[PDB]
């Protein structure tokens, strides 16, 4: 009840060192989250940012979630519905890519009333701009291991 969440993820390769930034605003007060991983991908950091922010919420909230990720938008608005029906597997019966993070996200999504704000550019979105700085800074000083990352074949 109202919580604003801003997120971004960033990574220098594919895979490569990467990081996330998230800002959680409540009652005019802000909390910042940020961490870097030694070997990860951009898309995984984009999911991780949202996961860590939502997991911070300790009570059911109405959340306005603001992110510029095309990957997360497609997943949330397009794919995840059918993913669940197919038991989290693509037509070739392989596990959906990043199933670990998508499932962990979906858990956090189920606990809140979420309005998604799909941002386009940094222009006029100071919080998202700042999440990118955070993400990039953490990618330059990575400390965690992204143990869920699998080298796609």
């Amino acid at each position: 009840k109202q919580v604003e969440i801003f997120t971004d993820g960033s990574c220098l390769g594919n895979p490569g060192p990467g990081g996330y930034g998230a800002i959680l605003r409540y009652r005019g007060r802000e909390k910042t989250f940020s961490a870097g991983y030694t070997r990860t991908t951009n898309n995984r950091m984009e999911l991780m940012a949202i996961i860590v922010a939502l997991e911070a919420l300790k009570e059911h909230c109405e959340v306005i979630l603001s992110t510029d990720s095309q990957y997360v938008r497609q997943g949330i608005t397009q794919w995840i519905h059918n993913w669940k029906k197919r038991g989290w597997k693509t037509a070739d019966k392989k596990p959906v890519k990043n199933v670990d993070l998508w499932q962990r996200l979906d858990a956090a999504l189920g606990q809140h009333q979420i309005k998604w704000e799909w941002v386009k550019g940094h222009a006029g979105h100071p919080e998202n701009e700042r999440c990118d700085e955070l993400a990039r800074a953490a990618a330059m000083n990575p400390t965690l291991e992204d143990t869920g990352y699998q080298v796609e074949v």
